[PDB]
């Protein structure tokens, strides 16, 4: 009929280049494939999971730009725990000195 | 037939809405339920050059803050450690300051 004809390969340029776009970065199907997708395929594709990769790929995004900060931090921790042990044993002495001093 | 062409163009219509829908930008003009409504032509002539322009900006406002978020944790634990620091100078001096006494 042409005017749905038209319609449908419009539809799948338009979902081809989506598709495209935010293609999680493990998904195994390739940019080439979609681009070499029909209107069928498109019709059977399986967009839950591509949902769900690009989700992970999102945390996995999100979790490297925080990753050298939360590493200098937990660096901070370690040097605060042993920086208040010591803290600890050295106000011992220090109170003991005091009532040992009378 | 006109029919399987129409049950074509319905399907990928949803498939189409579905994906507009999942990533649609918290700000765009066109809501998830005008969305969920639109017809072949409506998404056909869909403004996709600022709904992606629009992701972008708000995929780099995400990672931003989860930067800041991680910036303003370290900095609390470095001052932290810095006044913990401190305090074992000042009572580390102290404690030799009783030695020679």
């Amino acid at each position: 009929l042409s005017t749905n004809h038209e319609t449908i390969d419009l539809l799948v340029q338009i979902l081809r280049n989506c598709l495209r776009y935010f293609l999680p970065p493990s998904f195994p199907i390739s940019k080439k494939q979609l681009s070499a997708m029909n209107s069928d395929e498109l019709i059977s594709f399986p967009l839950k999971e591509y949902f769900k990769q690009y989700e992970v790929g999102l945390q996995n995004l999100c979790n490297s730009y925080q990753s050298r900060a939360d590493s200098r931090a937990k660096a901070s921790e370690e040097s605060l725990r042993t920086s208040e042990r010591k803290l600890r044993e050295t106000e011992e002495k220090l109170q003991k000195l005091r009532t040992n001093i009378v």
